[PDB]
């Protein structure tokens, strides 16, 4: 994709993630920004970003559990 | 701390099984059982998501 298209893809991924972060992962609340993300990014990049998101979220859950024993 | 070393070792042995069998997890079911038995559930989910990510990142 062009430099512009890459920036629009990365910004649409940032807005979608920012949606999921702020709204405590309710993803049926970010269907508009998910559409924008899917329309803006190469299919391979959407797959890469979704897998990276899952990794980072579960890593955060893992490190949280270690820092705050109950 | 022992339990923690055991879980990391189990995750290493399972992952090395996946590497040697080109990611056919069905070839590594006994090591998968050992991994699940040695690690907290929260950790297994983290490691599984790391593995899914790193294997996909390899195509690039």
């Amino acid at each position: 994709p062009s430099m512009k298209e890459r920036q629009v893809c990365w910004g649409a991924r940032d807005e979608y993630w920012k949606c999921l972060d702020e709204n405590l992962e309710d993803a049926s609340q970010c269907k508009k920004l998910r559409s924008s993300f899917e329309s803006s990014c190469p299919q391979q990049w959407i797959k890469y970003f979704d897998k990276r998101r899952d990794y980072l979220k579960f890593k955060e859950k893992f490190e949280a559990g270690q820092f705050e024993p109950s």
